[PDB]
Parts: structure tokens; C-alpha cells; sequence
């Protein structure tokens, strides 16, 4: 079989495959306070609560996780930050009840933004003093991801 | 619908999955020379060409993405690296022919293992001294991979 065959051949449908998706970790320094923005969430699983803006890729406009993490960004939030840099990439059976599950996290600190809600996946988004989110119920693992994002921070 | 209904009814084949895959860049010093573990491929794409030991998570056997990268090495190569950790993820539309790919990419310097092939998509094992590398075509973008994991080194 040559490679041309062989691409025009495969089939990715024939495979088990996982869940893949973005969170980013936003910080600011506004009125003086450490603070990260979090979305409502208005989906299952942990539908009402509070966590990332994240989510999945869109084939139809997505070049890039770079893509897809700033347009998530922009449809929950409506902030765009300076930029974004990676932060770590989370995969296992236990994180997201849905099935086997991989996040790629991004973070960033920047000047504050106001936000507002762009997608009707949420509900609400506020940027929340840190203190505050530690003792949070936030959905998933997304706790996680921000103790390992304020690490990166110091 | 309640939560415990929602994870009952998901189906995920309701949307288009991306390719989802894991890489090692694994160096050790070893005759006065840094080297990084490749593979000679017997799978398309990029038939007969050196790359990095990975592949595809299964479900089955591993509960995290570390788990699959020791597994996929393992396999490939007999190398059981003393640690592991996060190099980086790369997610695009352009860097596997076969469609839209993430992977993660680890790496680890260690002593040297020896290394043996131990299943049949791969055809050679080598520790290839790095300045040789630079003059071989490698499978998809592993090239910069390694190359990112040998700046991080410094
Ligand atoms: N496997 C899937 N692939 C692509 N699209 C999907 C999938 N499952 C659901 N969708 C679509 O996305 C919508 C959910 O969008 P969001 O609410 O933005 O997704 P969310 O539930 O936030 O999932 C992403 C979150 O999962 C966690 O593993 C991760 O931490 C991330 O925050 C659903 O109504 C459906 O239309
Ligand atoms: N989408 C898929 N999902 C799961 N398994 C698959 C898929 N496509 C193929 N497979 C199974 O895995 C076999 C290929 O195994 P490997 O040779 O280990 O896969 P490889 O071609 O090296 O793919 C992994 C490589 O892709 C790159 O994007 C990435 O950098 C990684 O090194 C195939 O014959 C098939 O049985």
C-alpha cells in the first residue's frame, strides 16, 4: 500500500477516540486584588456552577488550539487577553465524567477587561478575587488548574 | 434533564473527534554525546523515516496520558525513563496528514537504557547522536519537538 492509498483510505471513525478541549486561566490585578475570570456554566455536567472558560475545537474554524482557546475566550467572555502562553495539558479517565478526557490549559495575567457573556453555553462570567475561588465549588478539575496556574505565577 | 440523565444519554460519536496522540523526546548523554531516542516507522505516514516513540491512548490499559507515553515507549523501544514530564502540546490542522492532531509531548534526560523494538509498527530503535539527527528527515514535526526539548535543556 503507498501513502497516497493509504490516506486516501484512512478513517479516524474506525478508532475509539477521547474528549479534547481547551481552559484558560485568566489573572488580573483590578481594585488593587489578584483576580480570575470565570464563566457560569448553562451545560451539563455541573450546570449552575462556576469555572473556565474553555471548550472544544471547531474543525470549521480552529487552525490551531491557539485558535481555539482565544475564541472561546471571546464567545464566553468577550475579553481578548495580550496574549496566551500554555500552561499544562491535563489527560485522564476520572477529570470529565463524559469519558477519557484531555484539556490543554493557557494562562495569562493582563489588564482588566470588562466582560460579558457572547454564547448561550453560559450564563454569567466575573472576574472573582482569588481568595474567594479556592473555597468555590468549580466544575471539573478546574480548581486544579488554577492553583497550578498561580504557581506559575510567583 | 438532570446530570446523572445528561452523562447517561452523552454520545460523543454526535460530533467530529480530532486525533488525539502522545510523543517522547527522551535524551541521555552517553559516548560524550547528547542523543534522543528515535524510531524507524512501519506504519504510514512517513514510512521507513526516523521519529519519536508515540501514538495512540488506549483506553484499556492507561488511565492518564503519562501512563500511555510509558506504555508507547515501552513498546517501542523497551526504555523506561526514570521520570517523565511535559514538554509541550501541539495542535493543528497542518502536522498529520491523516487530519486535524494534538499531541503531548514529553521528554526526560537520563542515563542511558539499552533500547529494543518490542511491537511491529516500528522496524529500528537508535540513540542517534543529535548533530545526525539535523540530517535526517524525521516523521511529521518531531524535528522541532526535539529541538524545543534540547533548548529547554539550557
Ligand atoms: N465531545 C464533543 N465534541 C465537540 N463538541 C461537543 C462535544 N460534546 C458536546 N459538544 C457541544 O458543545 C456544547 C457544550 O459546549 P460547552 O458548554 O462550551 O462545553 P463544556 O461542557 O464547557 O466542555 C468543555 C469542558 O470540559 C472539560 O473537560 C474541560 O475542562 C472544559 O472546560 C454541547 O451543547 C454540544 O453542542
Ligand atoms: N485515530 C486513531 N486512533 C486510535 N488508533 C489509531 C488511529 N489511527 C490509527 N490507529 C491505530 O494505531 C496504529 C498506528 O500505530 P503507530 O504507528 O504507533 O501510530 P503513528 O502513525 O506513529 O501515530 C502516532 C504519531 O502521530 C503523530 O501525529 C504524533 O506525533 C505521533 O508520533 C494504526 O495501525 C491503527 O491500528
Amino acid at each position: 500500500m503507498t501513502e497516497a492509498e493509504y490516506l486516501a483510505n484512512y478513517d479516524p471513525k474506525a478508532f475509539k477516540a477521547q474528549l479534547l478541549t481547551v481552559d484558560a486561566v485568566l489573572f488580573t490585578y483590578h481594585d488593587q486584588q489578584l483576580k480570575v475570570l470565570l464563566v457560569q456554566r448553562s451545560n451539563h455536567p455541573f450546570l449552575g456552577l462556576w469555572g473556565l472558560p474553555g471548550g472544544f475545537i471547531d474543525e470549521t474554524c480552529d487552525e490551531s488550539l491557539e485558535q481555539t482557546v482565544l475564541r472561546k475566550l471571546a464567545e464566553k467572555t468577550a475579553v481578548v487577553p495580550p496574549y496566551i502562553e500554555q500552561l499544562c495539558t491535563v489527560g485522564n479517565n476520572s477529570r470529565d465524567a463524559r469519558g477519557w478526557s484531555v484539556t490543554v490549559c493557557y494562562t495569562a495575567l493582563m489588564s482588566y477587561q470588562a466582560c460579558q457573556i457572547q454564547i448561550a453555553s453560559v450564563s454569567d462570567v466575573k472576574w472573582w478575587p482569588l481568595a474567594d475561588v479556592l473555597q468555590m465549588p468549580l466544575a471539573f478539575d478546574h480548581l486544579q488548574l488554577i492553583e497550578q496556574a498561580r504557581e506559575r505565577l510567583t
